[PDB]
């Protein structure tokens, strides 16, 4: 019996039916924005997702049987039995229940190869994220002493400072929304942003030079 | 005949005065945006046109006749024969008849060559495409179900979110203008997009780094 | 008892403590710009902060002790020497205390990793830099003396000028924000900006390039 | 004569002199942007831009005496005599005067060496400038035609298309400021600007890809 649902599981085609119930449910999530489409067809459309999820939610205990240390030792697997657990309470979460279209990403190999690959660069980089972050908290709360009692909108607590700050380091509006009406009244803002651009641009750029030698390395040698 | 015909139109002389017809129409039609040129010679003008676009069709059947299975099997004359093709019905499409002026890059072989390493490149990357198509499917359907009811310009419907999604992701007045206005009712709608723009841009960093290894290792070896 | 102290100092435990008392410290950077906890800790944080920068002081005097000439020939001790002596001064520079919470990467030698691999670019960089430098005063004495009477608010003075071309250069509502206002009384001011986009943003591409190879080549060999 | 006319001029001490008079010419030319400045020394500083010109034209006589040929063949001193020969014609042309800063480039040999290297890049990419501005001119000839009548500034010309879409491609405001009032009429520009946008942008892209590979096969054999 283990051999039979074993053989079943692995097979290649309940991954490709299971895709297909993804692509399916997918396209049901895509026509659920429509309130003339829900007006017309709800009773089929929740019909169709209440199917779906029940053979979602057999194949995850299934899957969970044929590996039960692996299954929870595999991001992979881990990442499908959560958002199949997610989606599984009714009452919000309604919202977070569209994630489970990252379970194509899951079934296909070629976007399971991207997504590891995009993962293992993090190693690399976490040193300077800390950085930046570290960076952003000791500038967010100058700025938030300095700016926040004339300007609350932009810098009246910390987490808006922290706000304004990573859109300045984006580059969006920095000058014209922010820099400038601050001139407006604190002539001396660019001393605290100007640096603070030259400084979060060149970090930027550092790290990704950094990310483009660690992943040219691997090719090298 | 085939001989004088082939040698006639695989001629260096026969492509360089169609390449001469190909650089007066295109001067021909960034005139006709004048209202007052087209007052002064609309005659001269559409004479003009008909004459280059019979000589262009007559081109267009030799090359067909003297390749008949590589005329439709190779993408430039492909390109030659749709655009000309194109240009001849008449009535809208009149907009469309501009890209004649392409046929100057499949004449030229250094815009040939160009092109050709341009296209060569995209199936390094057709996969984080489509990672990112599927991505934004997810995020434009979850913008829609949360911000569709209050911000119906932005995110009402599915397609005004995927342009919604677009732009933040290139970063234009993404804070100001969506986020910010956002927060003015849904304060939390951060949670969303400062995760999006995080991911999105991170993604289209290992997008382009991904495309320099790709053309560099052609080199390396 | 130069041995004693300076087993002490470079122990690793004494740059543990300093690091707890560096991060406790932060934390209570953090929590002051709210209204509602200085009401409620003002007393107690006053007091921590008192209790913190004497630990801090003592153990730079240690530092300065066990190492007299590396300490004012070591750019991190120095930093943290500034830092301190910054913090020490009462009275505006309130601001600038914050600082001190960079000392973080000073204990840290991950960070400190990190921070030497972005200086050993500079040199690399020094001389675009200047020719950047000297292209921005150039450029901004020319906005200065064209748009400076009919917009004073954005060329009046050479200072004003730099910063309106730092922006244009960042990209950020050069069109919208300057050119097409200038262009509405000056009409052939995109012949300035125009060619200063295209300059400016060539010379910061070749810069990134620049730094790509100087990172890379000592890599390569 | 000639033995120590040119001992003289290629010395190191005459290129120092003029140096330092282009040092001192180059802060004379940014302190005349100051009213009150110009009010207090207008004499002064006419009397020291005459002496500086009479210097620098006696210099450029000398050079072009010493080198003949080579004046006419060298494009550092063909730069350095066509802004000299700038400056001494008088009265408009007075802002590009300041162009004669750029003679600190030409002495300096460090910059001289940045500059050759930035100028050996661009037959790298002569090619890819060509299609782009092929494709601007058929893009702003469809976007003229289109647009023009309804959004006379942003499309009225063929020039003022040229420069929005250089602005689109630059990413300002591309949707809020052009995209979206568009479709507030012709609902259905994104069709013209969302394939654009996503041309140019992997076009530049590209762009920088091919330089990198460029400047660093200089280092890899
Ligand atoms: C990933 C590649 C495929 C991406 C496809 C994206 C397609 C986007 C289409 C957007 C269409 C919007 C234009 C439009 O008018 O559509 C109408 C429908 C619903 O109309 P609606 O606005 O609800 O009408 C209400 C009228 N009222 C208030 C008076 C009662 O508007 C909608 O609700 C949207 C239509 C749903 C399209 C779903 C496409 C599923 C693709 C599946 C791919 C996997
Ligand atoms: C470890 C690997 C992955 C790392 C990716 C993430 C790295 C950054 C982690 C940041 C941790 C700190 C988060 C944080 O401080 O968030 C604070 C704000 C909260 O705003 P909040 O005050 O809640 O606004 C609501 C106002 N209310 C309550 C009255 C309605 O929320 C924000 O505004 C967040 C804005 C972005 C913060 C940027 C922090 C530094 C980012 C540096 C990343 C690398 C850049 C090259
Ligand atoms: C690829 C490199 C070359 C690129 C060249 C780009 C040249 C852009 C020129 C833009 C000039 C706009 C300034 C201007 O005032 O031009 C006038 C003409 C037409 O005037 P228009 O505005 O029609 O006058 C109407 C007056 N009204 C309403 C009272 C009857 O305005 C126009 O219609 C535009 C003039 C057409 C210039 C065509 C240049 C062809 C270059 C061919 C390169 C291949
Ligand atoms: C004006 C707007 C766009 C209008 C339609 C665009 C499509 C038509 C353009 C035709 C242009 C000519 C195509 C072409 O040159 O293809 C040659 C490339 C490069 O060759 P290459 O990789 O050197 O040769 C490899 C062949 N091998 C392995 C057997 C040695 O070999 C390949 O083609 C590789 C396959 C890549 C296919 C991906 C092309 C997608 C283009 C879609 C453009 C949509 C724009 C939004
Ligand atoms: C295969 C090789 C070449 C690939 C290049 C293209 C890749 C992206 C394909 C996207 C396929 C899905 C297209 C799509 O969903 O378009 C929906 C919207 C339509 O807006 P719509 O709802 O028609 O607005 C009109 C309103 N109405 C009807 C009432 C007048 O139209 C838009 O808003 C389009 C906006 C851009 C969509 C971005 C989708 C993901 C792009 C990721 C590309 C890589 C990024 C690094
Ligand atoms: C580096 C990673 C950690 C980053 C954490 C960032 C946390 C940002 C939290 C922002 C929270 C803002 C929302 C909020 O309502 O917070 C309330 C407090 C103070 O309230 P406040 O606005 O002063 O109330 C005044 C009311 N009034 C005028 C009527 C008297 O608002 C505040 O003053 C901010 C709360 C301080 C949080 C400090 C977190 C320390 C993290 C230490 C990490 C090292
Ligand atoms: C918070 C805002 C900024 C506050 C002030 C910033 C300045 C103080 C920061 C001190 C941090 C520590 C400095 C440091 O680690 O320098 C080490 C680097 C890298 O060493 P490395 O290149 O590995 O060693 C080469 C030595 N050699 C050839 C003999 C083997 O070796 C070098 O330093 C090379 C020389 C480069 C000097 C350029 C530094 C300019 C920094 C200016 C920052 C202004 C921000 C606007
Ligand atoms: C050496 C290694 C590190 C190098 C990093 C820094 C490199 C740039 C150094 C710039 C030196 C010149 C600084 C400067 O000219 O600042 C002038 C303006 C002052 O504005 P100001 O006139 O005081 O406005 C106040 C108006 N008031 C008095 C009536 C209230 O202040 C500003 O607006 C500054 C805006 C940025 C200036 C950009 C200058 C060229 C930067 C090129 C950097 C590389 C780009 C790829
Ligand atoms: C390359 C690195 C050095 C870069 C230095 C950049 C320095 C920028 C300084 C900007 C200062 C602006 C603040 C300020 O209030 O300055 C006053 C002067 C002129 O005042 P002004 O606005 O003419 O007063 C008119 C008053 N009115 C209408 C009632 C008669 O405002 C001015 O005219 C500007 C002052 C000229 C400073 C020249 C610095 C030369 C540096 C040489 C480097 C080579
Ligand atoms: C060869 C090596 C160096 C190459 C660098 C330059 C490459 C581009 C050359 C462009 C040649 C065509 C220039 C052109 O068409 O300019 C037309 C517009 C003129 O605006 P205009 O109609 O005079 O507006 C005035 C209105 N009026 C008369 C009534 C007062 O003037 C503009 O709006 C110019 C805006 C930029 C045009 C962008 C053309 C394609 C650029 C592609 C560069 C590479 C991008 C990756
Ligand atoms: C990459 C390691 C793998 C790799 O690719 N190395 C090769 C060089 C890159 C680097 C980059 C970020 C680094 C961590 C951070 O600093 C924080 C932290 C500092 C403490 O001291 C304890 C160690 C921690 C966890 C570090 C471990 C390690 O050092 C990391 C992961
Ligand atoms: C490049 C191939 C050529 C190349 O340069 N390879 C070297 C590595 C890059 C990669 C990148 C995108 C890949 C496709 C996508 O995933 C979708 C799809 C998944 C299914 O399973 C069926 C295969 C498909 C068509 C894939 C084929 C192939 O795998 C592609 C073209
Ligand atoms: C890097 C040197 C180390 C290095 O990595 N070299 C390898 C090539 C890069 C380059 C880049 C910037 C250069 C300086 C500037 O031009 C200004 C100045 C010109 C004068 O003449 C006097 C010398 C100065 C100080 C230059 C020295 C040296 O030339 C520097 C530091
Ligand atoms: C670089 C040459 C030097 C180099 O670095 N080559 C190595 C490969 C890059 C390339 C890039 C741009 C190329 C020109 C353009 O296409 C226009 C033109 C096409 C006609 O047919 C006549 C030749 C022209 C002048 C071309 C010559 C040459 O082909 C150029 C300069
Ligand atoms: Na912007
Ligand atoms: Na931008």
């Amino acid at each position: 019996m283990y051999l039979r649902i074993t053989n079943i599981v692995e097979s290649s085609f309940f991954t490709k039916f299971i895709i297909y119930l993804i692509v399916l449910n997918g396209i049901t999530m895509g026509l659920e924005t429509s309130k003339t489409f829900m007006q017309s067809f709800g009773v089929y459309t929740t019909l169709f997702k209440q199917i779906v999820i029940t053979i979602f939610t057999i194949e995850i205990i299934l899957r969970i049987y044929v590996h039960r240390i692996s299954f929870f030792k595999d991001p992979w697997s881990l990442f499908d039995f959560f958002v199949v657990a997610i989606s599984l309470v009714p009452t919000i979460l309604r919202v977070l229940r569209v994630l489970r279209l990252f379970r194509l990403v899951t079934a296909v190999p070629q976007m399971r190869k991207i997504v590891s690959a995009l993962i293992s660069v993090i190693p690399g980089m976490l040193s300077v994220i800390a950085l930046m972050t570290l960076f952003f908290y000791i500038f967010a709360i100058m700025a938030t002493q300095l700016f926040g009692e004339r300007f609350p909108e932009w810098f009246g607590t910390l987490g808006e400072s922290f706000y304004t700050l990573f859109q300045v380091m984006t580059g969006e509006s920095w000058s014209m929304g922010i820099v400038r009406p601050l001139m407006e009244v604190y002539p001396y803002a660019w001393v605290f942003f100007i640096p603070f651009i030259f400084v979060v641009t060149f970090v930027m750029i550092n790290l990704v030079v950094a990310i483009i030698v660690d992943a040219m390395a691997i090719l090298n040698q």
